[PDB]
């Protein structure tokens, strides 16, 4: 028992971290095959990034400008491109240490783990999930550029997402794999808006199963509801509509416990109606949307 | 910025995870050199549990009743012993994958990573904290003893902790890695009392300068306060208490921020006096005590 925010083991990500440098900025690059994929802000200077034309900056740069480093050696990059926005560096070597990968853009609702490193050296490991509004709230600091977000299948990656910016008002943006950035953002150095962001209904649903099998089950009361009643809440108070799909999706965490989830979408409109009253739900005094049902199946059946 | 419960990156110890197998019970095992340590209850049975005498259920075992598997290849037990409530079995092969490593007691109030293993293999990775009544809150299943926990400074990983139980009561208690339990329990099926649990104070305070350092600071007050005051108000709130030691180690988050440790003392007094008002601190609706102030300025200051 016990339910943690979790992390995948972040070792075969960490064989493909090297440190990029292009003039006098260094950043993260990822390192799989014979190519480094970087944030192609790295061809930047402060000046340059009030408005950057990059097809321009990216002309005045040739492959030698692009110092790639894989721990104490040196990688040679023998060609350059610009996909969306990042950097494809190819380089003499390929990874040695490239384990078994995919790269896919994640919906919003899913989760992935960071691992957040400086200089091309990993610092930590934690797991966040892509809000309703495509942005992610996880732990950067300047260096942190080309961090990579990853979900691990067994033994093979799936590369989401690559930490391209943190805006004026706090949020981090990046892109996935390819380049192309979740939601509206743009590598530039511009007030930028969010947009309203969402709950991610069929996630506090699944951390709910998740206290239930952990043993707290105060919430669960002698009522019951119907989708739409619960989504005309839902509504209410800022949350994603609920799908027979997510029910499905819940339907494993239904059988562990069961609880039906209409059952537990009624224990939810009165936690939104009523509160909690100062009481925890797994050491938490707030309902938690950052666990998907597959995070807990994983978490509470022991998948490695 | 951000702030989040961030683990090591777990590559170094997946490198030395193994699945240990005696008669049926199969567990998971750490690889360190030429010696394979994992919790010594990997001898017993169901029948054994209730009151093992280790000594004779031991001698009964020779080294070939152990199995040791590092992946898909199998190690020969050469030797056996038990120190204290670990197994050391001595294999003919020494680990190619092992890092600069030490084995370290920890301090109640301490916090480290957890590798969460099933059959030798790694789940996730989380971080948790040594309770000050020398129990953990970690996420564990049927299958997850031998899982290991531990700290890296720069490359050496200090191994700080083996998962041995979970209660009937939830608390989850294990080993250093000279198999002696942290706290007063001990490896046989009988009801264990953990004892009172207490708030760790200079974490609470270092999550608060966390919170301060990343653009929380609506708890902040005009008001000061003493040491002898705040101990007070502690003793009430079941608070740690509160040393120059740790007002000594906050210092680095002091300067950070240029709060007073005493002013912040003031603001923590009115928190627990008036509460919170649902309002949030760093995402939490309550006081987070399993940070360290050396997490935050590992966190804070990109430390890898
Ligand atoms: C610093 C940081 C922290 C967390 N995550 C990410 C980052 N880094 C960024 O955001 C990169 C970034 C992107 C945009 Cl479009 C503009 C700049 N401009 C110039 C001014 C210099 C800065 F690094 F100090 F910010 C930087
Ligand atoms: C199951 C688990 C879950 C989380 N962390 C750890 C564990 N495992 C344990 O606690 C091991 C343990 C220790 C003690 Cl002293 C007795 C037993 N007894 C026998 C009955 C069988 C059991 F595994 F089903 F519990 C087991």
């Amino acid at each position: 028992s016990g339910f943690r925010k979790m992390a995948f083991p972040s070792g075969k990500v960490e064989g493909c971290m090297v440190q990029v440098t292009c003039g006098t900025t260094t950043l993260n690059g990822l390192w799989l095959d014979d190519v480094v994929y970087c944030p192609r802000h790295v061809i930047c200077t402060s000046e340059d990034m009030l408005n950057p034309n990059y097809e321009d900056l990216l002309i005045r740069k040739s492959n030698h400008n692009f110092l790639v480093q894989a721990g104490n050696v040196q990688l040679r990059v023998i060609g350059h491109s610009m996909q969306n926005c990042v950097l494809k560096l190819k380089v003499d070597t390929a990874n040695p240490k490239t384990p078994k990968y995919k790269f896919v853009r994640i919906q919003p609702g899913q989760t992935f783990s960071v691992l957040a490193c400086y200089n091309g050296s990993p610092s930590g490991v934690y797991q966040c999930a892509m809000r309703p509004n495509f942005t992610i709230k996880g732990s950067f600091l300047n260096g942190s550029c080309g961090s990579v977000g990853f979900n691990i299948d067994y033994d093979c990656v799936s590369f989401c997402y690559m930490h391209h910016m943190e805006l004026p008002t706090g949020v981090h943006a990046g892109t996935d794999l390819e380049g192309n950035f979740y939601g509206p953002f743009v590598d530039r150095q511009t007030a930028q808006a969010a947009g309203t962001d969402t709950t991610i209904t069929v996630n506090v649903l699944a951390w709910l199963y998740a206290a239930v099998i952990n043993g707290d089950r105060w919430f669960l009361n002698r009522f019951t509801t119907t989708l739409n009643d619960f989504n005309l809440v839902a509504m209410k108070y800022n949350y994603e509509p609920l799908t027979q799909d997510h029910v499905d999706i819940l339907g494993p965490l239904s059988a562990q416990t069961g609880i039906a989830v209409l059952d537990m979408c009624a224990s939810l409109k009165e936690l939104l109606q009523n509160g909690m009253n100062g009481r925890t739900i797994l050491g938490s005094a707030l309902l938690e949307d950052e666990f998907t049902p597959f995070d807990v199946v994983r978490q509470c059946s022991g998948v490695t």
